[PDB]
């Protein structure tokens, strides 16, 4: 089990995020006022959606804005590249000079790290967040097609090999077998090979029972909305609190 | 599409099924008056809970209080035998004379009529049933185990070749990987060898979410408790409600 920030991830119900999204120092601050008036587990931080990506000290004060408004909140910090989903391009140098920043500030308890960025920058900074007590959510995206089962798992186990905390695949249904592809991936994954706790998902509106199934078939968070989605077939994070709430005690 | 009085399964939600179970006339109306103070679709009455099971005419006499307590709810006789997880034997040719006075009788809507009772006696229920305008649930069960995907694809399809209205399956699953499999034939069955709407469930804890991913992979429609189960997994009917219409509306 991962436990950051006094959350246990990998044991009970799956633990829900929801996904902070502003452009600018002034939305941030809004947006985190109106996030701590819902109920979820984990603060995403979409770094991506922030105009002022080109300053590290700029990125660095948002963060603390967010930290100041939710103090206890596990906070994760996520650059989605636009390679994977994201809003923005950005070099690999600034993106994982970003991370780092966020790593050694001590704001953040997590930071994504998308597998695809390249192995050896991988496993540095992976080796940078665990020397500060960061956890990595290892992370990939298919905002296009679902792969084989094969693929996914093997990719997930790459994730661990690599160091992942919390191994993370998100990939779009292009038909209601690609979502049951998804959910075999996940069991096969949590079943045969996984010794950390996984995240999976099959993105929009024919994917959403992925995102409520977690418990049955090892995914252990969630995404949810607070007002607005950051990805399709994310639904309303009291709706999806209710739903996780009933397959746990049923 | 199967519209039994006045309710079109096989479109949009899946539809609630709940179970009537009473010992004597004077529990079944009880337990009528109770189910009328809960919101479902269909009603079923479990006869093979009812001890006077000897007496035709005392089973007609039940059906007849819970059709006057209920005027307009779409009603489906069920005697589910022992050897598939009923509540005691009976001899075929009176399980098949319960079914064919309460098809005549006008008080029910659909009868319930295991696959397995042989396919002479099936065709011959299923014509007596079509002759009076009632539809018939072909069922199966397996309280033990779960069948591979491609047995509960054919039986399936077997059922729809006997004139099954709505052929139903419900599985015991012994792992996850047996509640996927169920979804699995589910999913097979509804895109490439239905020809009408279709009900299936992987029963216990382990398939509950079988009972709530209805309107995503194929099954018509679900069964929920209103105080007490018919069979494992089912959960509180409200709470079930709460599901369906969630994932309806994602
Ligand atoms: C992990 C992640 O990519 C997945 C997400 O795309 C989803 O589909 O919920 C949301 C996004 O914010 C997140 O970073
Ligand atoms: C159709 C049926 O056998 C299935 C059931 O076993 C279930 O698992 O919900 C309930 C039972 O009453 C019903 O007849
Ligand atoms: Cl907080
Ligand atoms: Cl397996
Ligand atoms: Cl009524
Ligand atoms: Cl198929
Ligand atoms: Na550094
Ligand atoms: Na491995
Ligand atoms: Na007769
Ligand atoms: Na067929």
């Amino acid at each position: 089990t991962v436990t950051v920030k006094n959350l246990i991830i990998g044991e009970g119900m799956p633990k829900i995020i929801v996904s902070l999204m502003g452009r600018d120092i002034n939305s941030v601050k809004a947006e985190a006022l109106a996030y701590r008036e819902a109920t979820f587990d984990i603060l995403e931080w979409r770094v991506d959606h922030f105009m002022d990506i080109a300053s590290t000290q700029s990125v660095l004060t948002a963060a603390r804005v967010i930290r100041d408004a939710m103090p206890d909140i596990p906070l994760l910090f996520t650059f989605r590249s636009a390679k994977e989903g994201g809003e923005q391009t950005i070099t690999t140098q600034h993106y994982l000079t970003l991370n780092r920043a966020a790593i050694d500030s001590g704001l953040v308890d997590m930071i994504d790290l998308e597998l695809f960025t390249g192995d050896a920058d991988v496993k540095a900074t992976v080796d940078y967040a665990h020397a500060h007590n960061v956890y990595v959510v290892m992370s990939n995206h298919d905002f296009h097609q679902t792969p084989s089962a094969e693929e996914m798992v093997l990719r997930l186990r790459k994730m661990q090999a690599l160091g992942a905390d919390i191994p993370k695949i998100a990939v779009m249904p292009q038909s209601k077998h690609d979502v049951l592809t998804l959910l075999t991936a996940t069991l096969e994954m949590q079943q045969h090979y996984a010794d950390r706790p996984v995240i999976t998902m099959s993105m929009a509106k024919e994917g959403v029972i992925s995102r409520l199934a977690g418990e049955v078939f090892g995914s252990a968070a969630t995404f949810g909305a607070v007002k607005q989605a950051s990805a399709p077939g994310q639904i309303a994070v009291n709706d999806l609190r209710s739903v996780l709430m009933i397959l746990h005690n049923a």
